[PDB]
């Protein structure tokens, strides 16, 4: 996008002639056909600019130093827009317009140290612009060398068009994006100078002159003013950009420039001891005046009353002027700038400016002094600015100063905060799809199946890690808020268009999960009766969902892994019975109901104990297991004995009813556990899929059996269905602390299993077909061919080697077939009537190789793969089991207390149908504060932090030592 | 293209087995056997194209350097030898035997399929690296078998 | 022995497969679109026979500069480098202290 | 003389590099190959004539 640059920017022509030599700097001969006192505007013409683009200084540089040629009478707004948007430069939080003739190429050591250490360092810290003359001469060269030594920093250079050496090479009306400039032109004359190579961008002000000084001053001052009228980002929230002028040495021209700047209401910093035109003003401010003008300023015009009148006009607005105290080279630039701006101001606050910059120490010093007395809105505005610009340290500091937050946050302020979403961000899209209207988007993300809370939610939505961290630290429901933040961040990450942005959200979610687990570990180890029993099992304001539900939805495996949560889950598993009850005691109680009242099991009173025992999840699970075993026993009894073509008997009808009750139980589980949503949730579990397929096969088998003609088919289907039902018993081992992880690992071994199966299938096909071709059995029947090609070689893997059916040495020679050759008669039933014996040694050799490969190499390779995988996925499998333990316990917590055979009687019942909390939260907050203090202290005492503090203290000692040495 | 190639190769193996087990007779080749010959010829042309376009000697060596190309070349050479022996009046059985071994050589090529899966390819590489252990075991077992077998044969004196 | 070898050469085998994946893809990128039984019809066909780039390079260079700056900053902030700078600053302070003592 | 820091510093001072390098300078730079070094042998086998040795190494296939 450059064709618009010529449209809005113009260059100037010599046009009218004024006298041999033009007053416009060009020879009378080299003028157009159109050619008293020449006018820079009346006697010139404006044409579209043809020198835009960017500069690529030969070799070194950022390969981009944007240049431009424009008329002096140009509105600075367009220039500022071009610089900020097109060229990519950010808005300047501060602009330092450096002045000073600095007669003589050499400069004082202290001045150079100040520039390289005070000015450039501050500019980089605050992201300021340095505006100078874009020429390799005067103060511009010194500023450029200071920048280079410090090295990036933004150094705008506004220079006239006509005093620039090698201006021809820059001219390209079509554009000059690749521009090559030879700043080192051999001739060295004061008429023209080369553009410095340390400046990021240039503005070649064109006034229709072929060489002159001060022709760009008008544009420079206008741009400075216009910038000073802008705002410091975040839209209009920011304060006016501070623009101040720095002066070193100079002359009468510099004095006039200072006068114009003061007329423009721009603070001026005068360097003490800089030299003439700068020390004169410093002395005048500190306090004969004509004597000072004569001694300090050059003798010419010293007696002239114009100099004294100009000095008087300067002092007329001395509020703007400020002297940079030498202070033996203080090199404390930011504080001096802040003081100068404050003095000039006489809303704009030092706090808002410090927030605009990232210097929190400056604001800390400003607030620390008790002289300043702050009001509510004063701190509220600065806090809003800090929030909008993602400055966690500043918000922390501002809140620390007793700022009331409840009254601070308002619907307008919250709307503004959400409006600060960055351009096209996921939060922005969700808000557009859905005042903030945050509740709707929150429900949409979750599904819907206190200032600190609102601010934490806002920070999470906008993905501001440090701000969200801080808000969580100040929140009330620490553990639940951490889990909810993890859930929300993971949900957003899965819902994000760009993975790299998502990875940040995923990392923040992981960090929040880590903090939640650490805090809950602290709380639990403090007191188990509280914490787990109360913190986890209460329903917070997030979604009125217990913390365990949030952890489950967020897949916060680490949260379930910790011992406190596991102990709580075990306690819930045993219901009211003590978690230490031995299993044998439970079994004895189960088979001897009265023994529940005996002291050998630890926990109307009688009915209370009865329901406590028979309602505990563990006892429901045991009853379900016993009933399932009895069901399998009855199924086998029917299948092996009582199953006949005749109509079903009593036992078979009992089996049908039992299977019907199992079907009803599965229906209940799917129905109650958003009809489609919960149906999918139920169907997602592998065990539920197994149950469903088993019941479907059972129904199909019963249907086939009842039909007169499909009895055998029904029996076969039921025989397979028995295997399907029996496989369900593996679910029992998911409860044991050791077996569940084993089952998970087994489920993960299937890739190795499939690799082995594919390899073995290829090998079996090859070997079997080769052997079948070599033998040439005369059966040649498709089922027989398939048998000999797949079944027999397969069985050979398990020690079933029929040598008599393959080796001719073990068979009887006979002339079975009329075809030419020799034939032998195998004794096997399905070995072919007779096989060729042409090359039987080859058949035996193939058998040898097959035995080797299959039996030894492939099986041992499978063992090795299993060993590797088992060793690799141990920890993840253990974590996954610990996570799904909650799902198991919750599933068995809501099941009917009766077994499937009798569960019909309970499905019928299902058919036809504070201060303590505040104290708990306070105790949680105390523990959170202790945990945060422990972490902070541990970090502070770490070796790296101590080394950093020692380095800082050594630097401070070195600076004080240099100071005292003077 | 890979899936089509895999399906075609499976059908080729199916046809090869069908011919070898049933339609292979001393009589002159039948329709299916001629179809198999044409199919093998097209495979040969494809291997020729791969070697030719992929510095004639340089690219030929580059092609021949791949193990899978070596397997394909040996399979096709065995196929040509078997067909030649079969056509000759006296070498029918020898041709049938050569083709029976060539079927194993062709079928082994299917292992190349697993080189595309994210999990199986590394497994095949590791398997290729297990051969030193395989050879150690084979040498040890050969020594032991020789010793034990000769001792037992000497003791029994059949 | 198989278990040991399998555990030992896992990473190298994975890297080798990831490397040869490109060779596989390139090989199947240039093959005729037809299957071997019909591939004859395609072998017959084979027989009888900017500013965007500059912008891309500039963007690459920007990323390279960012990466180099990140590496340099990480090295400078490392414990060893900070310790070295502290030693140098302590030596400078010691020399200035001896100088002033005179 | 293999002084990376000095070349970095010199280039940093706005030194134009495009005009700096010349066929004579490049010939001198390659002439600085250390005594009997592989690069020296390749150059002898093949002005710098670097393109030929580059093709020989890569093969230009
Ligand atoms: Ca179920
Ligand atoms: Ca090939």
């Amino acid at each position: 996008e450059q064709s618009w640059i010529p449209k809005i920017f113009k260059k100037k022509t010599c046009t009218t002639f004024i006298v041999t030599l033009c007053q416009c700097g060009r020879p009378r001969t080299a003028h157009p056909a159109v050619a008293t006192v020449w006018d820079s505007d009346a006697h010139t013409t404006e044409k579209p600019t043809d020198a835009y683009g960017e500069l690529d200084f030969t070799g070194a540089g950022r390969k981009h130093s944007n240049f431009l040629r424009l008329s002096d009478r140009t509105d600075p707004a367009a220039v500022y827009s071009l610089v900020t948007r097109t060229w990519g430069f950010r808005a300047p939080n501060l602009v330092v317009s450096v002045l000073g003739g600095s007669g003589g190429p050499v400069l004082q050591t202290w001045l150079q140290d100040l520039l390289r250490r005070g000015l450039v360092r501050a500019a980089q810290s605050t992201g300021a612009w340095i505006v100078t003359g874009g020429l390799h001469t005067g103060i511009g060269r010194h500023v450029g060398v200071a920048v280079r030594d410090h090295q990036k920093v933004v150094a705008m250079g506004v220079a006239p068009w006509g005093v620039v050496r090698n201006r021809d090479t820059l001219i390209n009306p079509k554009g000059s994006f690749p521009a090559r400039y030879r700043w080192r032109g051999d001739p060295e004359d004061g008429v023209q100078f080369p553009l410095d190579y340390n400046y990021s961008a240039f503005f070649l002000v064109d006034d229709g002159t072929h060489g002159c000084l001060g022709g760009e001053n008008r544009f420079r001052l206008r741009l400075e003013s216009y910038i000073s009228q802008q705002k410091t980002g975040v839209g209009g929230t920011g304060i006016d950009i501070p623009v101040l002028l720095l002066l070193i040495d100079g002359d009468e021209k510099m004095l006039t420039r200072i006068e114009n700047a003061t007329q423009a209401q721009l603070p001026c910093l005068l360097v003490a001891g800089s030299g003439g035109a700068a020390d004169c003003l410093a002395e005048t401010l500190e306090d004969q005046g004509e004597a000072r003008d004569r001694i300090r300023r050059f003798f010419p015009k010293g007696d002239l009353e114009v100099l004294q009148a100009q000095v008087e006009r300067i002092m007329t607005r001395k509020e703007l002027l400020t002297v940079y105290s030498s202070e033996d080279g203080s090199e404390e630039f930011e504080t001096i700038v802040l003081k100068a701006l404050v003095k000039a101001c006489g809303y704009l606050d030092a706090l808002r400016l410090a927030v605009a910059w990232n210097r929190v120490d400056i604001a800390q010093s400003e607030l620390f002094r008790g002289d300043i007395q702050w009001r509510s809105f004063h701190l509220e505005a600065s806090l809003m600015d800090a929030l909008l610009n993602d400055r966690p340290e500043f918000v922390r500091l501002l809140i620390s100063h007793g700022l009331s937050l409840g009254h601070f946050l308002t619907p307008m302020r919250l709307a503004q905060l959400y409006s600060a979403a960055p351009s096209n961000s996921l939060i922005r899209n969700l808000l557009d799809q859905a005042p903030p209207d945050v509740g709707h988007v929150l429900r949409m993300l979750l599904g819907k199946m206190a200032p600190w809370s609102d601010l934490l939610l806002w920070a999470l939505l906008l993905n501001r890690a440090q701000m969200a961290m801080y808000f969580w630290e100040m929140g009330s429901n620490a553990v639940s808020s951490a889990l909810g933040a993890c859930l929300l961040l993971r949900v957003m990450a899965r819902l994000e268009p760009d993975a790299e942005e998502a990875a940040r959200r995923k990392d923040l979610a992981f960090k929040f999960e880590g903090m939640g687990v650490d805090l809950f570990g602290e709380c639990y180890r403090s007191s188990e009766v509280r914490a787990a029993r109360l913190l986890l099992r209460r329903c917070p304001l997030w979604g009125d969902a217990t913390c365990l539900q949030l952890a489950m939805q967020a897949d916060a495996r680490a949260f379930f892994a910790q011992d406190g949560v596991q102990s709580l889950l075990t306690q819930k598993w045993w219901g009211d019975m003590a978690s230490t009850t031995p299993i044998w005691a439970l079994v004895l109680a189960f088979f001897c109901p009265p023994l529940i009242y005996t002291r050998l099991i630890t926990f109307r009173r009688c009915l209370r104990r009865w329901f406590h025992f028979w309602g505990a999840p563990v006892t429901i699970f045991m009853g379900n297991v016993v009933s399932y075993l009895l069901f399998l026993l009855l199924f086998s009894r029917v299948l092996l004995v009582d199953f006949q073509p005749a109509p079903p008997g009593s036992l078979e009808l009992l089996l049908y009813f039992w299977a019907f009750t199992l079907l009803c139980e599965e229906l209940r589980q799917g129905l109650s556990g958003s009809l489609s949503q919960r149906l999918r949730l139920y169907l997602a579990d592998s065990w539920n899929q197994c149950d469903l397929v088993a019941l479907t096969c059972f129904l199909l088998g019963v249907g086939c059996r009842l039909t007169p003609g499909l009895y055998h088919l029904g029996r076969t289907v039921l025989c397979i269905d028995f295997m399907v039902f029996t496989v369900r018993l593996l679910h029992i081992f998911t409860v044991n602390k050791q077996l569940g992880p084993k089952i998970v690992i087994v489920s993960k071994m299937m890739k190795d299993v499939f690799f082995f199966l594919f390899f073995l299938g290829v090998w079996l096909v090859a070997y079997g077909v080769a052997t079948e071709g070599l033998l040439r059995p005369r059966d040649s029947d498709f089922p027989s061919i398939l048998r000999r090609v797949f079944y027999r070689p397969y069985l050979q893997i398990f020690g079933q080697i029929p040598q008599e059916d393959m080796d001719v040495a073990l068979m009887e020679h006979s002339n079975c077939s009329s075809e030419p050759g020799f034939w032998a008669h195998p004794p096997g039933a399905q070995a072919g009537t007779c096989v060729s014996q042409y090359a039987n040694w080859l058949v035996v050799l193939l058998l040898v190789i097959f035995l080797l490969v299959a039996n030894i190499l492939l099986v041992n390779l499978l063992i090795a793969m299993f060993s590797y995988t088992f060793g690799k996925v141990q920890g993840n499998s253990d974590l996954y089991w610990k996570a799904q333990r909650y799902r198991l316990i919750r599933e068995f917590h809501s099941r009917p207390a009766l077994a499937p055979p009798f569960i019909v009687i309970s499905h019928l019942r299902l058919l036809l149908r504070k201060e303590a909390e505040r104290k708990l939260l306070t105790w949680e907050s105390v523990h959170k504060e202790n945990f945060l203090l422990a972490r902070a202290r541990d970090k502070r005492e770490s070796d790296s932090e101590r080394l950093k503090r020692t380095s800082q203290k050594v630097d401070l000692a070195l600076k004080q030592l240099g100071h005292i040495r003077e």
